[PDB]
């Protein structure tokens, strides 16, 4: 068992390197997304609350959010298999909340794999996807670009525009580089090089964590 977070800005292949963590280690992995669907499936006090925000199109206050997190980390696989925090903390508010939860119950937290990636390089992977004008078909500027290319022969999603993403990512760096700083302080923090293969990457996240104890 370990008490983790994982960190990293869109793009830096959390969700994949958290699943390669989850099947070798056993931690539970625990994203915003998986806290919120549990609350809600399971009707608790919190997820009711959320829900009543989420089915009106609004943000859900931080005094839900943090007693999300609180009903999920108080769940028996908790202190059983340990844990794999992805997602939140989202700000340093809820860092600070986060540790009064953890210090509350007891439990305490062991390590944070934080991927670091080139900013100004993600905006160009996130900004790839492009969808062929002529109905068929998505490719990607970087991962798979079309049969010759050129670009007036696509458009893209809304969210896929290097000006969505642009913002998407200030806003990361923003709420997170607090966050990273604050743990960091404590000696928690092991920077992971995202710039490699997705084994290499895991190579360095098992050299972390098979001797964290």
């Amino acid at each position: 068992s370990m008490n983790l977070l994982i960190m990293g800005l869109p793009g830096a292949g959390k969700g994949t390197q958290a699943a390669k963590i989850v099947e070798q280690f056993h931690v539970a992995h625990i994203s915003t997304g998986d806290m919120f669907r549990a609350a809600m499936a399971n009707q608790t006090e919190m997820g009711v609350l959320a829900k009543s925000y989420i089915d009106k199109g609004e943000l859900v206050p931080d005094e839900v959010t943090n007693g999300i997190v609180k009903e999920r980390l108080s769940q028996d696989d908790i202190k059983e298999t340990g844990f794999l925090l992805d997602g939140y903390p989202r700000t340093i508010e809820q860092a600070h909340a986060l540790d009064k939860t953890l210090a509350e119950l007891g439990i305490e937290l062991e390590g944070i794999i934080n991927i670091e990636v080139n900013p100004d390089s993600l905006l160009e992977r996130l900004s790839g996807r492009i969808i062929h004008r002529v109905t068929g078909e998505t490719f990607h500027k970087v991962f798979n670009p079309p049969v010759d290319y050129k670009e007036e022969d696509y458009y893209q999603r809304e969210d896929d525009k290097p000006e969505t993403v642009k913002r998407r990512l200030d806003v990361n760096i923003a709420q997170g580089e607090p966050i990273i700083a604050h743990y960091r302080a404590k000696g928690l923090v092991h920077d992971i090089e995202g710039n490699q293969d997705i084994n290499d990457v895991f190579s360095d996240i098992e050299k972390v964590l098979t001797n964290l104890k």
